[PDB]
């Protein structure tokens, strides 16, 4: 919330004219209107493929192999055009044209006069159009050119070629996943994918309100909060404007401070009483306070500007362990408000290949994490930066955010132009997000002499966010020593394949391609299944990523099921047991293990992937398994040398008592029953259970403070029988089918 | 070989107009034609002094003191002018004006319109003149200004003044030796010293074909070769062009791979069978393979572009030792294809002061190294970068190349402008030479905080050549402890003075200046002998470098001879014994000693220097002495504590058996005869020979695999008798007089 004098939306219907980009790209209005192209109605915010599908010119890219039919448009130009009424601009005021998203390389014109040249799809773009606006009807024209073709204006270094990120992505500032990944389709797309507004500022305005938590005392309910305020202040207004700072919660005023404005930039330290600290989920309440600052004329009482946001009193420290594998990553632990927190959460991928539809999915997607009880989320660097509302939800629901700078698999340019473009991007995104309490870490996500991670991004954090840590860098049987003997205290990007629900299969695949076994030969994937797992370019081959699902089914159940529903249950049960085991293994091996960020919670396209819920919200079996091992206090079973260790993990700051009962599901015999005391913020061992004979499943039934919780442990050695496994799950009564 | 649509030569007769540079340098065509100057016929490629000498305006600078008469032209401007027919350029095609060498600061005009500004004589210059070319006769005009005068456009730091490299050389990007060195005349010169061509490119063209040897297995006859291909590819041509990669040898195809072009930049890995590794001389064959890549239309079969070059499957590592001297000079060894190689070779200096005649000397000069059996050559930083053909010869003949970035004695600018110019130069020369297997190392030749060596040049290698190492930094009696107790494992830049042959003396000097003793007083050099020493500026003085020659003759032979022919044999024998001892000393002290690069093999002006062959190809006595101690397997004698140690060195990967016989020349008495086993790639000790009485010479005769090899060892203590030494050489029968 930033109360300008006025904000007028330019969202709505525009005119979109597209045409193949000639050898000399079109950059002027005259050439854009003279170009031979097709004109359709467009929607802003949007993507050009959405407007084309509305016009009936492209088929639904979410179906079959229609994604490849968008290939020719990667070399097209896109000419947005509309008219707007000029807002009222009195003397001294400034008129700002704001684009939250321009994908990507575009020339912006107001009344035929160029006002800006854009080169980054991940950050905002503001242009002062005060001197070009006219009375009455005005013209806004944006000529976008081909992003793929922009790559050929650069010479790539050796290490920028041959990586998993496309070479076209290396020299340009766009979301690397747009060019194609293993979990994301190739849809470069284009268009104005976020809001376009007209803002009016007074000569006295708030440039930036930077809120920084300097100290927090959760027990005394105190906190010292700093406000680094920067303003535009004419000298005639010096000593005549005052800043009104207001901290409040639920309409109740906590603190109010007034200070005469004697200079454009000031630091205000607010020592607060009766305030609670912001905590991630499990460790306390996500206490948020409304922080408002206004510039008010001391005489007339005129309000020149107001900046409002919800802050959280919180400190973060990244404790790098350097005695146990100091050279290996993952040897770190987050310290929030002085307390070591164990992290459990998901990786955040694109919400949609057509990123204009991201905002409409943020609410549901964040609700998936709230149901899952994640206390952390790592926003993948192959994706765009999410908008303010996503971080607001993470503030409200107490989910810590690990933000990677937008860089993909590979090494990047060491030269001045890429550094200047990346520094401009880093300064923009940091200034935008640095006041959210959920944000806890910046990551360069990269050999260690790399100018980008070890200089440009680090230098921006040093000057513009010194209170948040910066990290310059980040599949057969789940019980393989590759997982069970992994030394990483903090593991991340750990996934497992799982077939989507049949309903999703029948919706993304053509009816002939819904069954995966082309010509009935099991193990052989038809061309549509191959595309939906994701093939980036239309190549005709057999095998690849799809062979993972089948291989995993054989390892656990001996044979691949021919029945499609039996194959879905088999594949989803493998993903469900594997993912649950990984979380239980890291939680059970505290205090050495410090966190686990799994991959991933939600797909951004109808796809066969490692996600536990698909693009249309269809939750796989893994989602419910994971849900029962993400509780604040979770009773679990880990393998032991001569049996099974029954443990109870506590990701809170309070102690708990309860009773746990483990029994074999097939025989009903009680293996253990007793009271347990789970001390706060630690793993507590209950009892070593004797080894069981053969295959089977144990059911864990525990109750804490009058609430019933359930879990299970599959013992024995695979291959198991799908029907016996099904019958174990059904008699266990925890999960459905 | 880069098959453009067409390449039309502009070499030949041009018009040259020269005039003194006024205070405001002429930079436009109008001022160039208006300036009062002299017009002569010129030849491209060439130097302006060559054109003037053809016009009878300057005397032969290679004779006497005529080099100083070119001084006034250091302040002149040079106006090249020519007409050319426009090549055929169809739609989409691009016309490129290519200059392989512009010395140096020049404004390039095509039809009166400026198309480029040049500021570096060491790299190519390409200008897209498509938009300025006209049908029919076209005009090409180049206005070069004074290089010396360009220096006064900069302010020099303290450490750039007083060094041995000229202050005029510090802020400009030219060969530092052009301004004067101890072994090179001061001839700044000017001109288009390399080819000028017109190239036509298709819209689909090859930008760069970077070949990199990823792994080699010399005994399996296998190797994995990577092709980093960058192209220009219009989007309409995406998915419609294929890359045809062809590895072959002697017209026999080894591998052919076709790949559809889906993006402009790709990495192709070629795992090859039946291929041999490239080895330096002695360690194996210089196996070269023809690597061709073409961009072919999949439908029409049209070939848009083809890039062909001869590659070599080879790996290189530089093993830096620390157990010994603290990262001191020489404490390293080259590891080629996993085998530690002992380096023996020469420093490479300018082939000509008028560098347009370099190319005409490359064949003969490389053949000097092949006759010498050098396996390495260090291209000196005071020289220009050699062209493609010189590296092709080093590929063909198995001579490793240690390339120094062009930089002279002294510290350089730490500011942005010089760093940006050097980065552009490094990027240009690295991309040009990074596909030659002979190229083995890049060197900054620089204190440890220097921006140039420890940042600009290092960052370019890190991004554009990560498979080649980068090194940020590089008497009287030859038995003085200064040499015999030198701790450098890899010695380099080690030389000894030697008077040239008499024919070179009679061709360099005036007939009265052929004898060195002015007015007959022995030891006093006339003004012409002083000039040829090289003396950069015409300052009259006695002594200097020339006193080194006489001093060495006195130490070894007690007195300098009066007869010029006896003085030549005395000075050349000193140089021959001194240089031979150095090579034998380093070869005999393996494995601690890792290499020796001596100075030098050839002169690039008619000069009195430490070279072992002069500018006109006259081999001094040292050339033949050296040739017999550069054999792949060499029997040598080193001094010992209580005698002499007969050793045999092996710079190959094979074993050799033979018989060696050592006997005193004067007497004829056998001192030793026996069989030896020279094990591969090491120094092997044969026998400790007993100490001999007084002065004399031992002759070493060894036979290996039915071949005849010879050497000798001068024993005793100087001064010797020049006649007695000559009788020893004549009775040995090895060397002539």
């Amino acid at each position: 919330s930033h109360m300008f004098v006025s904000e007028q939306s330019l969202n709505g219907r525009w005119t979109l004219k597209f045409f193949p980009q000639p050898a000399v790209p079109v950059m002027t209005i005259e050439g854009a209107e003279a170009a031979n192209g097709i004109v359709v109605d467009a929607v802003v915010p949007g993507n050009v493929e959405i407007d084309m599908e509305a016009a009936g010119l492209v088929e639904d890219p979410m179906v079959g192999n229609n994604i490849y039919k968008l290939r020719p448009y990667e070399g097209y130009q896109w000419y947005y055009s509309r008219t707007f009424a000029a807002p009222v601009v009195t003397e001294g005021q400034r008129l700002v044209l704001h684009f939250g998203g321009i994908d990507t390389f575009a020339e912006v014109y107001v009344n035929g006069i160029k006002v800006g040249s854009a080169d980054n799809m991940l950050i905002e773009h503001d242009y002062d159009i005060t001197s070009v606006v006219k009375e009455g009807e005005n013209r806004l024209d944006v000529i976008i050119r081909s992003s793929v073709m922009e790559a050929q204006n650069h010479f790539l270094g050796t290490l920028s070629i041959g990586n998993f990120s496309n070479e076209e992505s290396a020299p340009v500032r766009r979301a690397p996943s747009t060019y194609g990944w293993d979990i994301m389709p190739r849809l470069v797309s284009a268009g104005l994918w976020r809001d376009v507004t007209l803002r009016v500022e007074n000569p006295v305005t708030i440039v930036d309100a930077n809120w920084v938590t300097l100290s927090v005392n959760p027990k005394a309910r105190e906190a010292s909060e700093s406000l680094y305020l920067q303003t535009r202040l004419p000298f005639e207004m010096h000593d005549k404007v005052k800043a009104v700072i207001t901290i409040s919660r639920d309409g109740r005023q906590i603190l109010r401070k007034e200070a005469l404005m004697r200079k454009f930039a000031n630091l205000f330290t607010l020592n607060l009483s009766g305030v609670d600290a912001w905590w991630p989920r499990g460790y306390g309440e996500p206490a948020l306070y409304t922080a408002e600052v206004s510039l008010v004329d001391v005489t007339s009482g005129k309000i020149y500007d107001t900046k409002t946001s919800k802050i959280g009193f919180r400190t973060v420290k990244l404790e790098l362990d350097e005695v146990n594998l100091p050279g290996q990553p993952g040897q770190f632990q987050f310290i929030i408000n002085g307390e070591p927190v164990f992290a459990k959460g998901t990786n955040w991928v694109p919400l949609d290949a057509l990123h204009s539809r991201d905002a409409s999915h943020v609410e549901e997607a964040v609700q998936l994490m709230v149901e899952m009880n994640c206390n952390i989320v790592r926003c993948w660097g192959g994706n765009v930066y999410e908008d303010t509302h996503f971080f607001e939800l993470c503030d409200k629901y107490g989910i810590m955010v690990w933000q990677d700078f937008a860089m993909g698999c590979g090494n990047y340019s060491q030269r001045d132009n890429f550094a200047a473009a990346l520094e401009k991007e880093a300064i923009s995104v940091v200034v935008k997000l640095r006041n959210h309490p959920s944000l806890i870490l910046w990551s360069g996500n990269n050999p260690n002499n790399d100018r980008v991670s070890r200089q440009v991004l680090s230098r921006v954090i040093y000057e513009f966010d010194p209170t948040r840590p910066y990290l310059p860098s980040s599949r057969g049987y789940y019980k393989d020593p590759f997982y069970t003997e992994n030394p990483s205290q903090f593991v991340s990007e750990i996934g497992y394949h799982g077939c989507p629900n049949r309903e999703t299969l029948e919706r993304m695949f053509s009816p002939d391609s819904v069954n995966p076994w082309q010509n009935g030969v099991v193990g052989m994937w038809n061309d549509e299944w191959q595309t939906k797992a994701n093939r980036i370019y239309d190549d005709k081959f057999q095998g690849g990523r799809n062979d993972l699902m089948t291989n995993q089914v054989r390892i656990i159940f001996g044979e691949v099921p021919a029945d499609l529903d039996d194959f879905i249950f088999a594949s989803q049960s493998v993903q469900a047991e594997a993912m649950k085991f990984f979380v239980e293994l890291w939680r059970g091996r505290r205090p050495y293990r410090t966190g686990i960020i799994w991959w991933n919670i939600r797909d951004g396209w109808p796809l066969l992937s490692d996600a536990i819920s698909d693009y249309w919200g269809g939750k796989k079996q893994a989602f419910y398994y994971m849900q029962n091992v993400h509780h604040d206090v979770c009773c679990l079973i880990n393998p032991a040398a001569n049996g099974y260790m029954l443990k109870v993990d506590n990701n809170t700051l309070k102690d708990f008592e309860g009773v746990v009962e483990v029994k074999d599901v097939a025989s009903g015999k009680q293996v253990f029953k007793g009271k347990f005391v789970s001390k706060a913020n630690q793993m507590s061992e209950i009892a070593t259970l004797p080894m069981q004979k053969g295959q089977g499943m144990l059911v864990i039934s525990y109750r804490i403070e009058g609430n019933e919780y359930f879990n299970h442990y599959l013992y024995g050695e695979p291959p198991y029988k799908l029907d016996q496994y099904r019958k174990w799950v059904k008699k266990c009564g925890i999960y459905e089918l």
